[PDB]
């Protein structure tokens, strides 16, 4: 499955290289361009526990999922991977807890120590 085939061949983008953060392109973007930090991005995803019963997605409330990058109001993984995005790509984050929401996880949705999976498009971003 997906989670797989990002444990296996997905590129550790942390800074710290501690495989926190996995990615592959699954479709490939528009330009050299990827946003800033401060610039509004706009994204569909899917998100779900690596191997669990929760599952999240924009595409079912058909609204994109709009937020500042780099600023931590998303979990940090999203921080770090929304940036090296294009527009129009599509990539597959695998996530450890330390990137997202650590021991304490945030129930109902997530529990402790929680590694999450994400298919996110980038759709745009625009200056602040
Ligand atoms: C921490 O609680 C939530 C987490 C999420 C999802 C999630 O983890 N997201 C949503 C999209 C951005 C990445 C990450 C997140 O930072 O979500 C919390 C934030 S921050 C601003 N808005 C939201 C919902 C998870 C739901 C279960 C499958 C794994 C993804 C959505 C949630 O509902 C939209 C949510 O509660 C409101």
């Amino acid at each position: 499955g997906a989670p797989a085939t990002v444990t296996e061949q997905g590129e550790d983008i942390t800074s710290k290289k501690d495989r926190g953060v996995l990615k592959i392109v699954k479709r490939v973007g528009n330009g050299e361009e990827t946003p800033m930090i401060g610039d509004k991005v706009y994204v569909h995803y899917k998100g779900k526990l690596s191997n669990g019963k929760k599952f999240d997605s924009s595409h079912d409330r058909n609204e994109p999922f709009v937020f500042s990058l780099g600023k931590g109001q998303v979990i940090k993984a999203w921080d770090i991977g929304v940036a090296t995005m294009k527009k129009g790509e599509i990539a597959h984050l695998l996530i450890k807890p330390e990137y997202a929401y650590g021991s304490a996880g945030s129930l109902p949705k997530i529990p402790s120590n929680a590694t999450l999976f994400f298919e996110i498009e980038l759709l745009d971003f625009k200056g602040e």
